[PDB]
């Protein structure tokens, strides 16, 4: 698999080199979002946690379409304050419960080395 630890201080440098294929070798869920929350990349481990098919959710809006349970001040609110600011680095526990067995996760959101893109990293707790 691809050798990077969840929560590493330089994760955004490591992931800058990865295409879709390599992203699927990570030990944790990874989603790349634009500044509006649209999904640009979604890896296999994320699909394993949530049941979503990665190919199919690319292009959908994470907050409006895919993950309405995250449309709250505690998740989306943190994201949109990060985008507006141009900096984002926060880690918190959350429960994902939309059309799925409720599943408790650790979430890490971090601004990418790109441009106007943002990472959401997910693992089970």
């Amino acid at each position: 698999m691809e050798h990077v630890a969840f929560g590493s201080e330089d994760i955004e440098n490591t992931l800058a080199k990865m295409d879709d294929g390599q992203l699927d070798g990570l030990a944790f869920g990874a989603i790349q979002l634009d500044g509006d929350g649209n999904i640009l990349q979604y890896n296999a481990a994320e699909g394993d946690i949530t049941g979503r098919d990665p190919k199919q959710v690319i292009g959908k809006n994470f907050f409006k379409d895919v993950a309405p349970c995250t449309d709250s001040p505690e998740f989306y609110g943190k994201f949109k304050e990060g985008v507006a600011s141009g900096n984002l680095n926060t880690m918190f526990e959350y429960t994902f419960d939309y059309q799925m067995t409720p599943t408790k996760v650790k979430v890490h959101m971090k601004k990418a080395l790109s441009g106007d893109s943002y990472w959401v990293f997910v693992k089970r707790v």
